[PDB]
DNA sequence: ACGAATTCG
DNA sequence: ACGAATTCG
């Protein structure tokens, strides 16, 4: 019993060559194929797009306008049993988190995802918001294996500032032994859609877990999204993360 | 005039004078020089000093020798009253990070039977900037502690400084004390720069900070004795001498 | 959605 | 020399 996701801020908020780079999205979940794909910025007619598109996958979605967090669950595979919103009351930016619950055959997951407040300057919110995030992944019976993945704009120290994850709560990048190669998730040396002219680098896309002693085990974690579109640019400015886990019982 | 009863006071005024606004700056700068010509203090701490503003300072406050804290650009000095203080030396620590000309100037006098080091420093501006004002808060604390044993030590200055700030320096040490504080915190001087109350920056919101702060080492041996604004009077063209207010001290010298 | 600079109210 | 918003590099 396996489970595989991609999670990834496709930047819906970005209109140049929106459609194209939706369809290069697309491809890329196409290659893969994963059973579940957590989204971020997702704005209505991005939306409108995947409910066609990936009209094989279930569409939640963390609100109706503006730009949201959406998890795709692919039909025949993924058993939908219900959503939950839940607000985070100081944003400025309306994030919130996403959770849906669902089982792969005799196995419950809870599946969790957010876009935490962007930028240093809402360090504080975001750290706030981190907390909400763990303190819902205590929240499930034991014997469901919750996964929250998104968009965390989260620096090493926030955690610290945050206590540190807790420790029934892991970081599957770090699970897998911080792997180089997919250790930076938004990159302004490789990636050029946001024209920035200098080079920072961030690990702001993270997954985290909580399940019963090796009963979810990391087995990959890759970054996706990497090639160029026709018009050059990639299609988002971040890239995404695919992750394939085993539960074992 | 000062006689046989306050000779064991000094009396100093702190102010950043806004010498970076060139607007009505020589009427400014006369509104100045007419309050420390009212109080007749024994030193001043001047913050965004530039060259003209030097030449006011020595047609209308020609009393007081002025020490700066560079030659160009906008700078700190400090004024001490000819016949009442004896100038040493003076020191100027650099801030090697700032990107303002920030410094600490430093001048070693005696005053009334007293050696003293008087210290002003214009401390890194703006909220973005705290990092580096905390390293330079450090730096002028460190010296502040540095001195002879003998010494007294007073800094008055435009610390820019937040409250927050303060705590994560970990505080004033402990033979440190701000006098703002030491005084219980009176509310009438609390607030050093108040765009409510002062409109020469045009700012079109309500802010109010106490960025000119006084420290001073001390066991008893330095009392403040009392803390008032000053500057706070409209000039003939319809501003103020400043964007900041001043600060009048009193400090008592004792036993 | 970077840090730095600048504008706006 | 405020905070927020925007622009620049
Ligand atoms: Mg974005
Ligand atoms: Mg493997
Ligand atoms: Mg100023």
């Amino acid at each position: 019993s396996t489970i595989s996701f991609i999670t990834w801020n496709i930047d819906g908020l970005d209109g140049c060559n929106l459609p194209e780079r939706a369809r290069g999205v697309c491809s890329c979940l196409a290659l893969y194929s994963p059973d579940v794909v957590f989204l971020q910025e997702v704005i209505p007619p991005y939306c409108a797009y995947l409910k066609k598109r990936a009209a094989s996958y279930t569409i939640i979605t963390g609100n109706e306008e503006g730009y949201f967090t959406a998890i795709l669950l692919k039909k025949g595979r993924v058993k939908f049993k219900s959503q939950e919103i839940i607000p985070f009351p100081n944003t400025k930016m309306m994030r919130n988190l996403l959770c849906v619950n669902v089982s792969l055959g005799g196995n419950e997951f809870c599946l969790m995802t957010s876009h935490l407040e962007s930028t240093r300057e809402h360090s504080a919110e975001r750290i706030r918001q981190l907390k909400t995030v763990l303190g819902k992944m205590q929240e499930a019976p034991d014997s469901t294996t919750v996964i929250f993945a998104g968009d965390t704009n989260l620096r090493d120290q926030e955690v610290i500032k945050c206590g540190g994850l807790p420790d029934n709560v892991f970081d599957a990048w770090e699970f897998l032994g911080k792997p180089k190669h997919c250790q930076y998730t938004w990159d302004t040396k490789a990636n050029n859609n946001l024209r920035i002219p200098a080079a920072y680098k961030h690990r702001f896309d993270r997954i985290f877990f909580r399940a019963e002693e090796g009963h979810l085990i990391p087995q990959s974690l890759d970054l996706v999204g990497l090639e160029k579109l026709d018009c050059g640019r990639f299609p988002s400015d971040h890239w995404g993360l695919l992750c394939t886990l085993n539960v074992v019982l």
